[PDB]
């Protein structure tokens, strides 16, 4: 029958561990958190540019090419695409650029060319800085102020004050970007105070752990500081299967950190006397030779780290126990008198206190057996603390009831601590006392065979008692010295999935141990310590990186962009969860978080600093335009400097304008074909393209009011070209605005701008950065630490842990 | 063809949504009302419509 | 007719369920010793000699 209840029971686990996000193969989990690299430092080889010089023909007044040329402000990569929708997701795409090319920290003297112009020695700070300065000298027209101050410019370093500065050449935006990379550093000074406060204060102030500082830190060293503030999104109330993927990969990593134990009693001694006193071929048992099935060695040191790592992550632990064998029952006694009772799932620990009363207790004393109720806001330890009429089991019931995690704020992080009464370990005393006088009571209707056995079952654990206040004054400094590398916040609620804990395995821990303290190494606690940084850090560096841009997706009025994308993004980088299980509910929770939070200060103004911009970008690019102008009558050509004759719009003033964007999205062409289909001037506003058709004979036909007819014909508004008349010399047929006596006028006009000119004293600056840093990246490699000899180790009394020496 | 990417219940439904879209008679109205048909998720009580 | 702005209705349901079709399976039970088998009156059952 066991292949038919146990498929049923195996194909409805399997229901639930598909909405957990955890990996199927457990202990794959270790890998994901040990390669999580800290952070990357830039420096930038290169200055930040958009914009660059270029030399443009200019014309006359009437159209004739003049000789001198002029320097315009036109961008180099004008690739911006076409529609007002695809210009505004551009710029979100030259936002999330900027964030992987911004650096941390930017010095200035490795980069710097020698400008070939000066008198003296004089150096710029690019390569294109001095490919201007050289392009400005040898061209006549400039001024000679400008020309005599390029070769009389000059940097000022200093090697005593560790500064520097460097001319420059470079646009306003790119002025103001560059400024913000190096006026806003992130590199922080260092030295060794500092390396004596990142390690944790509990260590510090211990007696085994000797911690020296044998390397000299320069002057200038410099180091990042980690991001380690609380989780502004609270993973623990709402978030039911993503907190159990937390929970679960903070537990695989705390049992590689735990010492396993050394120097046991023998396992074939205890056994072969252990059988002797229990004595359980003599009575009526089905299970004789399955009593004794689980004291091993190599389980032992399972529930010495299953106990401590489901202790430091906060880990619901059910427990797997026969009541039949009351051996493993026994040693139940001692682990509900240890580890707190909010600790295991509530159903299981109540079927562990109903069979300890109902079996052991209640069959001493010799009252009736405990009708329970599952439905009861009482535990039966504490129906039972009053209803018995002894003082040492009736007062043992009272601690076992309040002992539970009492919380505390140690340096900043909250942390569940043990009572002073356990870290002691005087309960087991109290213990003692509780089990010596259940060894005297006669069980007044137990059978002769069966109460002698379960009498002496009780002694071998009595008996036990210099070595079992030995044991949990190490189980609870071994919980106590680790908990101290703990930066993430210890909250406690109840999983969804236990690690089961098996009561057979129990009793192979408190008659297996010996005298030999075991405590973590140096090595290995200064490596628990640098995990836990490296993801809480780097979960803090994920959350900045997708509010700023859930954010800036909003502010740049972005629809039909997925914001589940983001999230599944921000959930992927974070390197334990899968997407392909985490439940549809928690992923609009998660969007839902995620926005009220604020944006970070130094991923905000990069951000403002391309909004001011993002029209000067956009009008000074060419093959776009921002706009045709219907007018359906006579107007004139104005003459520009860098077209000749044009129709160029300055303003779209007194004329109706409608929104391209808006017409592509929700398809109602009801009024553009009735501004059409009569003659109403309108202003279309938009970012299109155009063609430049400098042909005179292509104004005469009149050829600039025949490309809006596709718009009535079929509904679609991509395929809108306007005309932009380029009257100049080299235009053929020109002879006809010369020789004849007419002025050129063209029915529509297109909005466009006019690029900024090249002025030396508003292109010019000097930049000041540093001469020399050191950035170091692990800072627990200059402290060299050593631990004391394993036997003089103390707890935080003097006295020493594991005193049967 | 919406303001932004939304989600009709059926496959049904967006074959009759796209039918009177791409008409060439359609009148301007109902091809706005399209375009405004997107769906509202709340996640404090897990309810879509 | 087929009015287009009048026919369309807003229908909702949940985001996420998870059912389950067996209830027994996630309890897990045993049976105390059967010498201490306890009658409807506290005194064990088969206790004689």
């Amino acid at each position: 029958l066991k292949t038919k209840e146990e498929h049923q029971k195996e194909v409805q686990y399997e229901i639930l561990q598909k909405t957990i996000p955890t990996f199927e193969p457990k202990e794959s989990i270790l890998k994901k958190l040990e390669d999580i690299k800290p952070e990357q430092v830039k420096k930038q080889t290169k200055l930040f540019r958009i914009f660059e010089p270029r030399q443009l023909p200019v014309y006359r007044a009437n159209g004739e090419k003049e000789l001198r040329n002029r320097w315009y402000w036109k961008l180099k990569r004008d690739t911006l695409p076409d529609g007002d929708y695809d210009v505004r997701e551009y710029f979100l795409n030259l936002y999330d650029q900027v964030l992987t090319e911004m650096p941390d920290y930017l010095l200035l003297k490795d980069m710097a060319v020698e400008n070939k112009n000066s008198r003296d020695a004089g150096k710029v700070v690019d390569s294109e800085t001095a490919a201007i300065c050289d392009a400005i000298f040898q061209d006549e027209e400039t001024e000679g102020v400008v020309r005599r101050f390029i070769a009389e410019m000059r940097q000022r370093v200093q090697a005593d004050r560790n500064v520097v500065n460097y001319p420059s050449i470079l646009h306003p935006i790119d002025h103001a970007f560059n400024e913000y990379f190096l006026q806003h550093q992130l590199v922080e000074p260092l030295n060794n105070d500092i390396i004596f406060n990142y390690i944790p204060e509990r260590i510090r102030n211990d007696v085994n752990y000797i911690l020296n500082m044998d390397r000299n830190l320069p002057s200038t060293a410099r180091y990042i500081r980690p991001n380690l503030l609380q989780d502004r999104l609270n993973l623990h109330d709402n978030f039911e299967s993503l907190w159990d993927t937390i929970t679960t990969s903070n537990y695989i990593l705390a049992r590689s950190v735990v010492p396993d134990l050394k120097e046991l009693v023998s396992t074939e001694a205890q056994i072969q006397k252990m059988s002797q006193d229990l004595q359980l071929e003599a009575l009526t048992i089905q299970s004789e030779t399955q009593f004794l099935t689980g004291i091993n060695s190599q389980a032992a040191n399972d529930c010495f780290k299953t106990l401590i790592a489901a202790m430091l992550s906060q880990r619901t632990m059910s427990l797997d126990f026969v009541t039949t064998n009351y051996m493993s029952l026994i040693s139940g006694m001692w682990l509900l008198t240890v580890v707190p009772n909010d600790m295991f799932i509530r159903e299981s620990l109540v079927a562990c206190q109903l069979a300890i009363i109902n079996t052991i207790i209640y069959p001493a004393f010799g009252m009736q057996r405990m009708h329970y109720r599952n439905g009861d806001p009482q535990t039966p330890f504490q129906i039972a603390e009053q209803q018995i009429q002894n003082f040492q089991v009736a007062n043992w019931l009272h601690f076992v009831n309040n002992n539970q995690f009492r919380q505390v704020v140690i340096d900043g992080v909250l942390n569940q601590v043990l009572n002073d009464n356990i870290r002691n370990g005087h309960v087991v005393n109290q213990l003692m006392e509780a089990l010596m006088q259940l060894s005297r009571q006669q069980f007044p209707t137990m059978p002769v065979d069966y109460k002698r056995s379960i009498q002496r079952g009780i002694l071998l654990l009595s008996n036990r008692l210099g070595q079992l206040v030995d044991l949990t004054r190490l189980l609870a400094y071994n919980y106590e010295t680790l908990m101290a590398c703990i930066t993430m916040n210890m909250q406690h609620v109840q999983t969804l999935t236990t690690e089961k804990l098996q009561l057979t395995s129990v009793t192979s821990l408190c008659m297996l141990i010996g005298n030999a303290t075991v405590i973590p190494s140096p090595q290995t606690l200064f490596h628990y310590y640098n995990v836990n940084v490296n993801f809480h850090s780097n979960y803090n560096e994920r959350i900045n990186d997708a509010v700023a841009i859930i954010t800036a997706a909003n502010r740049l009025n972005l629809y039909q962009k997925k914001m589940k994308s983001i999230v599944e993004d921000f959930l992927k980088r974070l390197q334990i969860f899968d997407i392909s299980r985490v439940p549809d509910d928690q992923m609009y929770r998660l969007r839902d978080r995620l926005r009220l939070l604020p944006v970070e200060i130094r991923r905000l103004d990069i951000f403002n600093l391309i909004l001011m911009n993002m029209e000067q970008i956009e009008r000074a690019s060419d093959k776009i335009a921002q706009g045709v102008i219907i007018a359906y009558r006579d107007m004139q050509l104005e003459r520009d400097e860098m077209y000749g004759y044009v129709n160029i719009a300055r303003n779209l003033d007194g004329f109706q304008q409608i929104n391209l964007e808006e017409l592509m999205r929700t398809g109602d062409y009801a009024q553009i074909t009735n501004m059409l289909l009569n003659n109403q001037p309108v202003a279309l506003v938009g970012a299109l393209p155009f063609i430049t058709d400098s042909s005179v004979i292509s104004l005469v036909a009149k050829l600039d009011a025949t490309v809006f007819a596709q718009i009535v014909k079929l509904r679609k508004v991509d395929t809108l070209k306007p005309i932009l008349y380029k009257i100049n010399s080299d235009s053929n047929d020109f002879y006809l605005v010369a020789n004849y006596d007419w002025v050129p006028t063209s029915t529509t006009k297109v909005y466009k701008q006019i690029p900024q000119q090249f002025d030396f004293r508003a292109s010019m600056h000097m930049l000041t950065s540093n001469l020399t840093f050191t950035v170091y990246s692990d800072l627990l490699a200059f402290v060299s630490a050593d631990t004391v000899e394993p036997i003089n180790a103390v707890a935080f009394d003097n006295m020493r842990i594991m005193n049967e020496l």
